[PDB]
């Protein structure tokens, strides 16, 4: 990483649902909106790709569905974009995107698709509001972009930007809670409207790193 472009894909919140017992005793599933996350790591830019109920229709194994409608609208974004904004490589971390992904990109032999055990669960995304209610509210598909190490690169490097970045999804994703007080150090940390995160001095981002990493061993 941090050398050609990189995107990581995420599936794992396309296709999402409420579950509810009713009166009568049985469970009911109705699907909510759902969102790919198309990230580029030395960057921070997010593709965040939001897909409406409407897509779903009435047919079955919508669990399995997902990966092919996220291999859809990667080829989609491709294509959109010119040649030398293309990624090189992507990445992903659910095994069930690998064959999806093949088959939609016959077309750029130029990108490498792999597999990757690595724990980057933008799930977590959904807890955070601008991208919660974003979701929840859409409509219609769309997508919208993003960036998510705000103004970090400015003084750390990709890698560190990375590192900072992982550890926050990880924190919320394990305890939404606790990640969210040690990102609040102090009555007065702000979040700018434009930014993901907070505005912390270097020292608090030290601290709130280890506290963070210590959140994630704890769980």
């Amino acid at each position: 990483l941090f050398s050609q472009i990189i995107w990581f894909v995420d599936d794992t919140n396309v296709y999402r649902v409420t579950i509810h017992k009713t009166f009568e005793g049985n469970l009911t599933t109705k699907p909510i909106n759902g969102a790919i996350f198309i990230f580029n790591p030395r960057t921070g830019q997010l593709f965040l790709k939001i897909i409406h109920t409407s897509v779903w229709a009435g047919q079955k194994r919508l669990g399995q569905l997902a990966k092919w409608k996220t291999a859809e609208e990667v080829a989609a974004l491709i294509r959109s974009l010119p040649v030398e904004e293309q990624p090189k490589q992507i990445i992903v971390t659910a095994k069930g995107m690998l064959d999806p992904l093949e088959v939609h990109l016959l077309d750029f032999p130029n990108i490498v698709i792999k597999g990757s055990e690595l724990q980057l669960p933008f799930q977590a995304c959904l807890k955070v509001e601008k991208f919660g209610d974003l979701i929840l509210k859409a409509t219609e598909p769309q997508m919208v972009l993003f960036n998510l190490y705000d103004d970090w690169l400015k003084t750390i490097s990709s890698y560190t930007a990375f590192s900072r970045l992982i550890l926050i999804l990880r924190a919320l994703h394990v305890n939404n809670d606790r990640a969210k007080v040690i990102l609040k150090p102090d009555k007065t940390t702000i979040t700018e409207p434009h930014h993901i995160w907070p505005t912390l001095t270097d020292e608090e981002w030290i601290k709130v790193e280890v506290q963070l990493k210590d959140l994630i061993l704890a769980d």
